[PDB]
């Protein structure tokens, strides 16, 4: 077997029964324990015919975990039963950028045709999945695996922009959390759990500024056209040393750019197409970076991983069968999943 | 004294004589030797009434070096004919920013009525000019000051700008400079006595076009709409690790987003109202970081005097008098000074 | 003021009467309201005749606290009445060190003749004290001053020893306090702050490690020649990503040796002459750097009083009078003060 | 096939004929076009019986460049013919260290029985040379073989221990250079390629002192009892921002903590069994860090092979054929090779 597919462009995902791959020379057979819907997935799902290009079928599903179930020829760098997630950003291996685990930057990935699980290649929303290579798994030990799949984007990316510039959130810094979603309710426990920042989360809704409360953001703050001044207000006029947006639509940008601090930094991570900072003077403060981050590297994995481990973490989930994949989109798409959706396979 | 200054909204600075300032408490007072023109002086004259904010009469000048005249009471660290390079951007001294000597990025100043000089307080094309405190003079020994004063910002903000990503310019990089004038000459030789990068140059004049490469840019580009796919041409098809952009006009930021790599730089160095970078998905390559600079911190200036020091900073030049700095202002405005313009009062 | 100096070569600290100083041109005077003890006095009032260079009568205390009573002329950026912390490694405000804020580790103090408050210049065990520059002077707002004065030296010195390698100190990292006193009491909950770093602290004193429990370390061991093998255990044959070795014992810097990891850190920062690390090929594991740090600067003072501040440091302390100062360092010497010992005048 | 092979503790290395090996899956044959002697092989071959730990024989050479001869099963991203370098230090792959590309860190591969050619496992000095993974692999393109192969080590080494400390080597900092054999040698023109480090070198022999200003030394200094009070007169009192100890006697490490400036960097690279720097409290300056790196990462490796490529590499080399290895090592034993020894295969 059972997976969840997109199956034709404009339609919901469907529930299908193929066949049980079997892995090549390199390749893990891995028996799915999780599988985490990204709203990525939507976005996906939503593209005309024109821009679509991950191919149909696509078995769905780029937040994976499972045990290794068959080692392809030529495998032993892991036993039949170990519990791993995997990474996600398929790189080349061989550049510059793989050769520092940063294969979410690779730039030769898509000539040699390699493209990631869920996104060109068949995901984990499915009994099983292959992985490519040995280097694209991650051991995650005893680790729940519900709350352990989403770590692979939901925690891996926020992880990331965060690690991008770490330095500056020391103590004295502020931080600001825009979406309080899948991404950033772990984003909010990733700056507890790195740094001493003082996080402000900011949300439309009041049950996920709840949401951001629980999971230790020290204000949260209502989204929209008060939002800016609110912030100020809470940094004593100086504004935000960063702001992670996880939502990136241009409100949202544009509050960034209105809080932001001199020599800060805007992380924009979620995805709206058109959406954009204006970065020029008289626009932005002096010395306030602005980057669109993807994904993240095979060691911040690691790091995640380890966190979660460490008790850092916890992760808000709500659980779904295969069968319910195509009803767990519908909720995803509505806003109505409190956290990260998650399909646990049989 | 004589000295120059902006006394009247749109017209053109005037020669005047005004009285030899005599320094206070913490304050020195220097006998200028050398004068730098910033084509930014250009740019704050052409400001409307409602725009323009530092004062009228104006002594100009942001690029000074002299030497140490007379001491205010209690000043120690300096003795009478000591040679000294003025820092520009003037800051509180106190908050976090200016204790790690990035006063550049001092968020008190303005509150404080601290301005930097000629550009707000009297700058240094006089015959004399004050200076706040020790802290903002740094020696120069028997280095030439014609060859010094441009290292006070054409050569401090390129190297401000190069430093903040100077991890990224490893060997197998290409920095690209857009402008080769006052900043951008400075800058190519900065990368190259700092980093192992390759340099592109780029600029409209074919006679700036040769300076790059007299000053050892490694290819230089003609600039405008054919830039992008020539620069692409040079690097391969994989884009230049970081763009300095000397101009940020539309064109050029537009230039170094399409041409700027994955996981990248875009520094927006130049100033041109309104201009600004696009920084969104599908607008600009994953992980390329954009920012607009300021000036440099105490440290960098030293660095800069440093690398003159060594050998490693051919500043061109053209040596003006006082009554010739108007006449300078203009040749500045048209474009024809092939690098920077000096003052040296007599 | 009333003064506690050191007055006499290898004699006790005694309590004196004084005049009152007064700020010239550039200068602050405080009012004292806490001085801190630190370790690093028994050590400079152990030093023989020929060694100590700080002058006599010297009236001590390097961690000090107090509120602006006077501004001498020319003074901007403060006013009278403001609560402050001093920060104490004076450099010469000019070098390249000293522009970056790291005045710790300027080398042209010494030839202008700038010494530290309590290590050269009158310190902070006194009614009032003389500060030289605005710059030395960092605003603590309304922080209760008993649990502020530690931050200048306890704070700092373990603040900048973890600064300096901040980046390797990722999830999944281990790091090890050795000595859960003044500094290591602190250390362990800048860590925690700070960094995902699982904290292991080592004591010889079974109330120390209690201490080092309560303030956040994730084990406490005991020390000596059995720590080592448990610090091992715990680390799963790894060994430890950074070891902050706040003794310096001789003793120590080998537990320290023994248990870094590959491509790791050890920071020797507490003091004991003659004792070293070994840093060589077969002697240390590959890639493991060694340093001995000193103080921390200026921005990192501001950062310490951010995490107080912020309520992420916990500072242990007992409070003694002026005529108790004396006494003070002699429960200092003979390891009895639970954390930091602060004078109140 | 003809190799150079140890074959008895205490002996010299001798030539010998062994079979071709043949690629198993996941393997690459190379055709070696050059190998390097590295004086580590001298020390190596020096330990009695009860320390020798790679085994008889041992084909020695652990600088390796040569082209693909043969894929074993499964082997992606290289053809027949490219020119490659081999990436010595070789770890598991999977650890967090592996994860970045440094594998030179690595705990697990002694473990896992993970050992690097000509240390363990079989080296470039045969006709061919069995390579474990396309990961240790670097393509050079048409650089010259006999040049190319001392970047493995004599390149990578130095690159790496003055990579962990590049951000100290600003202008106006100084860096020493003890030792202009192999290693040093390019050393010194990798801190001239990547830094503006004013930098000096030290060496026993005055005709090393030559070479040394050859590939671009400030300034050459005798090594012995006067080098100390020599080097702290060039810095003018201050001493040295850095030190890279090529040597490692115990009389070079002693040198080494006499001019380390404050918050400056001893890099102890250079092997002397029982020599150690001594850092603790009045025996060092304060902040000055010391450590003894090893090898280098495979992001490093394309970056000494970028610097190569692009001119900044004059690699000093004396070939040798396969049947003069063995007094190729005779001249390494007794110091008259200048710069690095290269066996070239048939
Ligand atoms: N850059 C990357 O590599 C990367 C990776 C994964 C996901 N993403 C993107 O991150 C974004 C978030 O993904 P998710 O799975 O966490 O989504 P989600 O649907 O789980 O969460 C969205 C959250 O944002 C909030 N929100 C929506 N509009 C808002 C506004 N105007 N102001 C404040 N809050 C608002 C919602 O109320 C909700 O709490 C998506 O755009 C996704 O495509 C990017
Ligand atoms: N960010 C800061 O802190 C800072 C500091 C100093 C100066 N500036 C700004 O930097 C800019 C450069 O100042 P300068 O004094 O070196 O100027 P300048 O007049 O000396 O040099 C301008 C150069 O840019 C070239 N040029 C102009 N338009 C171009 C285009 N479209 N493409 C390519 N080249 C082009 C010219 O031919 C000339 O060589 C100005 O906008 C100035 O205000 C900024
Ligand atoms: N590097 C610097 O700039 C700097 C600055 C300030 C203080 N110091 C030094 O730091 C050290 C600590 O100062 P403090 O004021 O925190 O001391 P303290 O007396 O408050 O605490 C000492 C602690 O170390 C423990 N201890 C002693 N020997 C031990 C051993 N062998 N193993 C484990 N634990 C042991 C004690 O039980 C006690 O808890 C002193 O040497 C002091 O001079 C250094
Ligand atoms: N740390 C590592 O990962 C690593 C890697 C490779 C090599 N090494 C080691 O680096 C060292 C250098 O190797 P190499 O192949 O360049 O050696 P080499 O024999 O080619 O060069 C030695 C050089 O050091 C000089 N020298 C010797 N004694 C000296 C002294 N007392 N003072 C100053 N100069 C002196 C010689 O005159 C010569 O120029 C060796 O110990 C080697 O084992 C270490
Ligand atoms: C479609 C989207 C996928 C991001 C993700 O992995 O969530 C992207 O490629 O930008
Ligand atoms: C007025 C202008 C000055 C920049 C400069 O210092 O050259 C600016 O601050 O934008
Ligand atoms: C013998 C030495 C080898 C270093 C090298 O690769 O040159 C070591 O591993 O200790
Ligand atoms: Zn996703
Ligand atoms: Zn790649
Ligand atoms: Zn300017
Ligand atoms: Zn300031
Ligand atoms: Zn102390
Ligand atoms: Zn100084
Ligand atoms: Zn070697
Ligand atoms: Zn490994």
């Amino acid at each position: 077997m059972k997976a969840v597919q997109y199956t034709e462009i404009g339609s919901e995902p469907v529930v299908v029964d193929i066949p049980t791959p079997t892995p090549g020379p390199g390749e893990i057979l891995l028996k799915v324990t999780a599988a985490g819907l990204c709203y990525s997935d939507i976005s996906v799902m939503d593209m005309p015919a024109a821009q679509y290009a991950y191919g149909l079928p696509l078995t769905l599903g780029h937040e994976g975990v499972g045990t290794v179930a068959e080692l392809g020829e030529g495998v032993t760098g892991f036993g039949v039963g170990d519990a791993v997630a995997v990474y996600g950003p398929w790189g080349c291996g061989a550049c510059h950028a793989c050769a520092r685990g940063r294969e979410n930057y690779c730039t030769r990935a898509a000539d040699l045709g390699i493209t990631p699980p869920g996104l060109g290649s068949p995901g984990s929303m499915a009994e099983y999945m292959i992985v490519d290579s040995a280097r694209h798994l991650v051991p995650i030990g005893d680790l729940d695996p519900v709350a352990a799949a989403p770590l692979t984007d939901a925690g891996l990316t926020p992880y990331h922009a965060i690690s991008r510039v770490l330095p500056l959130l020391g103590p004295g810094s502020t931080a600001v959390v825009i979406g309080v979603g899948g991404l950033g309710h772990v984003g909010i426990q990733i700056l507890r759990a790195v740094s001493a920042a003082r996080v402000i989360a900011v949300d439309l809704d009041d049950d996920r500024l709840a949401l951001a409360r629980e999971v230790g953001a020290d204000a949260a703050v209502k989204s929209g056209a008060g939002a800016a001044d609110a912030i100020r207000e809470l940094t004593g006029g100086q504004g935000a040393t960063a702001v992670f947006d996880f939502v990136g639509a241009q409100s949202t940008i544009d509050t960034a750019q209105q809080v932001v601090a001199v020599d800060g930094h805007i992380s924009v991570v979620g995805i709206h197409a058109g959406a954009h900072a204006k970065v020029g003077f008289f626009m932005i403060p002096f010395g306030a970076s602005v980057v669109t981050p993807f994904a993240g590297t095979r060691s911040e994995l690691m790091e995640v991983v380890a966190l979660a481990r460490a008790g850092r973490l916890d992760i808000h989930t709500e659980t779904f069968t295969l069968d319910e994949g195509p009803a767990a989109y519908r909720r995803l798409r509505e806003g109505s999943i409190r956290g990260r959706g998650v399909v646990v396979p049989t």
